[PDB]
């Protein structure tokens, strides 16, 4: 039935045998079927992709085309019914710190990416969308509802463009839609490195044979590294400040410098690999250039896994946490480790713990300036606020003194993100994550929220009140309600989101299921997981299980008074310790004697 399978624009696969490390790619991570969890491959379906017309059309793209009965409501609409709130006051996390939000954004880039199709360069049809609203081909256009004030000062709509897709990149008509994941499915630093052989060079520093990465020769933080710039235009981190001519930066993930907190924490990462590539030369001098990269390459990839999976997982998780991530057992080459299509939206839960403002720190943390505190959207694609102002050190200081947003269900999503966000090429800071986000559901052809709730073992809720009692919110649910005439209608993203939080986590029994499994799955699929018998010697195994965030700051910054628990809500000058009382990284296990 299920067919030997498509693979068109796909390359060749050939797997060097007794390689240690990683490729690129992610190719040949598996053995028996080598192009698993790779770049440039189909999400994986976890269950039969929902389509209009059960092929590629998103449902809501023709009027006369309800779904279940109904139609489905304006991604918009839904998003100014439910999503949006005014009063920021009270929404802060009291046992989260922002950079608790921040180490999500870091693992969801590392591992998926669905880029829009390409069509629009050189060819006006970008602007076609924009300009007079027109739904066609991948032009998807969110519509504003008719009591939208957007409508007055904006226009009609909100252009959108579909996820490329596999195969063809004009439309093909015999299996479903399935989207690119243009990352590889590994928690495999490739935010860091690239994902492309073409990027990954790139990205490197080949002059010396030092192995480092390659750094900004234009501007310095008090002697510290700052990523290189992109030099391609246009560019929207010129954009937004057109005087300072500040350019984005070039790092192995294509959206690093969004914000300027994820920015900023892929700074920290590049350094990390320097310092990294700088120690193991000196331990081991006779080492090649490549061997310096490779080596260092592994060791931030085991950082990333052991702060995600040991410090972050279980409080995203909690309760939750054992039932779907039972302690390692060691590389199973039967798990599938691609990132299903559903969890690029599972994992969105991030965006209602993003708050209203950024600020900087001074050394005894306190207000950096006139202006500490920003709004968050002067800071989408703002490159200019970190060279010209201050460097990397007081922002981190704001991400380990401050708190996150708290998921909550009468404010999920703050407006800087709901009205004001700003997307590349187009010209304004009036944009909607929420909006975006669900419609994007509707472009992947995702299967509705009971589905998923079926698809969990948990019960599919058909009235009003059965809705109620799933999300302990009577006003909530008559609002769905309204808007989706069904439960069985409901867009998973804010499904899923809508569930009250599970105790000692931060996500629904839902989430915690489809996130859960997904994780599960991405390390014990993994043949290069640090833990993995063989991969690290077990001298180096207990090196690196002392690991830290904090260690990572003291390390990569000047700042030298860190908490202990990083992602736990920490306050000046009581729960922060001098950096001296923090465990570091001690490298000598890695020292090669080959005599
Ligand atoms: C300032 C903070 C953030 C900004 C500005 C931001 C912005 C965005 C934007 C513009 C997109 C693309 C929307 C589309 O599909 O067209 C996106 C997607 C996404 N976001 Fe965020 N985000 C933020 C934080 C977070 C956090 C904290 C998480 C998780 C903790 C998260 C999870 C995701 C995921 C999983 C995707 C889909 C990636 C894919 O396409 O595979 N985001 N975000
Ligand atoms: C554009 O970037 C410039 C350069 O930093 C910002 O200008 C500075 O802001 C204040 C003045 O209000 C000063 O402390 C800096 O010395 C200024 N530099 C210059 C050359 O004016 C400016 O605020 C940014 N503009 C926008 C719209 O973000
Ligand atoms: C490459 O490394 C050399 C030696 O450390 C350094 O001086 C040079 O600035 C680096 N080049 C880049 C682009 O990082
Ligand atoms: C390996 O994966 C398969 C499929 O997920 C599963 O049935 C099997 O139990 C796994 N092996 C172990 C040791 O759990
Ligand atoms: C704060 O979070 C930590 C985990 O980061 C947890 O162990 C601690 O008990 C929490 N405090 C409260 C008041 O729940
Ligand atoms: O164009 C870019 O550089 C990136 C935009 C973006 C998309 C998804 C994110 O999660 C963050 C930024
Ligand atoms: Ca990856």
């Amino acid at each position: 039935s299920w067919e030997v399978g498509c693979g068109a624009p796909v390359p060749l696969v050939k797997c060097d045998e007794n390689s240690p490390y990683r490729t690129i790619t992610g190719d040949c991570n598996n053995r028996r079927s080598p192009a698993l969890g790779a770049a440039n491959r189909a999400l994986a379906r976890w269950l039969p992709a929902e389509y209009e017309d059960g092929l590629a059309l998103p449902f809501g793209w023709t009027q006369r085309k309800t779904r279940n009965g109904f139609r489905v409501p304006l991604a918009r609409e839904v998003s100014n019914k439910i999503v949006g709130y005014l009063d920021e006051e009270g929404v802060l996390d009291q046992n989260r710190s922002l950079l608790f939000m921040q180490w999500g954004q870091i693992v969801d880039h590392d591992l998926d990416f669905a880029p829009e199709t390409e069509l629009g360069s050189n060819e006006h049809s970008k602007t076609q969308c924009e300009e007079y609203c027109i739904q066609g081909d991948n032009c998807f256009p969110i519509m504003f509802p008719k009591n939208d004030p957007k409508l007055k000062t904006q226009g009609k709509c909100m252009p959108f463009f579909r996820a490329g897709f596999v195969c063809p990149t004009p439309p093909y008509q015999s299996l479903a839609r399935e989207q690119i994941n243009a990352v590889t499915s590994f928690l495999d630093a490739s935010l860091v490195y690239g994902s492309e052989p073409s990027l990954a060079s790139r990205l490197r520093n080949l002059s010396s044979p030092l192995g480092l990465m390659a750094v900004n020769q234009e501007a310095w933080d008090h002697g510290l590294a700052y990523l290189p710039f992109n030099n391609k235009k246009p560019s929207p981190c010129e954009f937004i400040n057109t005087t300072a001519r500040v350019p984005c930066f070039l790092a192995g993930d294509f959206r690093a410098s969004e914000q300027i907190l994820l920015a900023t924490a892929h700074t920290l990462l590049l350094r990390e690999h320097n310092r990294l590539a700088r120690e193991l030369k000196k331990l081991n001098p006779h080492w090649n250039g490549e061997k310096l990269y490779q080596e260092a390459r592994k060791i931030l990839g085991a950082f990333i896994q052991i702060i995600t999976f040991r410090d972050y997982l279980p409080i995203v998780l909690g309760s939750e946490m054992q039932k779907w991530i039972p302690p390692y057992q060691g590389y199973n080459n039967s798990v599938d480790p691609r990132i299903s299509n559903v969890f690029t939206f599972a994992f969105r839960f991030g965006h209602m713990e993003v708050p209203s403002t950024v600020s900087r720190l001074d050394e005894n943390y306190q207000p950096w300036g006139p202006e500490a505190e920003l709004p968050l959207h002067t800071l989408f694609f703002n490159t200019w606020r970190i060279i010209k102002d201050g460097g990397i050190d007081p922002l981190v200081r704001g991400l380990l003194a401050k708190k996150s947003k708290l998921m909550n269900q009468d404010k999920m999503v703050t407006s800087e993100l709901r009205n004001k966000l700003f997307q590349p090429t187009h010209k304004i800071h009036g944009f909607d994550l929420a909006a975006i986000n669900l419609q994007r559901c509707r472009d992947h052809g995702m299967p509705g929220y009971n589905s998923w709730r079926g698809f969990c073992g948990l019960s599919q809720p058909k009235t009003l009140k059965g809705l109620q009692t799933v999300l302990k919110n009577k006003i909530l649910a008559k609002k769905l309600m309204d808007l989706y005439k069904t439960p069985d209608n409901i867009d998973i993203w804010i499904g899923g989101n809508a569930e009250p939080m599970v105790e000692r986590g931060r996500v629904g029994p839902l989430l915690a299921c489809l996130l859960g499994r997904q994780f599960q799955q991405i390390r014990d699929g993994d043949r290069f997981w640090w833990e993995n018998p063989g991969v690290f010697t077990e001298k180096q195994r207990d090196s690196l299980q002392k690991v830290s965030f904090s260690r990572l700051i003291c390390d990569n910054t000047h700042i030298t008074k860190v908490p202990l628990h990083a992602f736990q809500a920490n306050n000046y000058p009581h729960d922060f310790v001098d950096c001296s009382t923090v465990d570091k990284l001690d490298l000598s296990p890695w020292a090669s004697r080959e005599n």
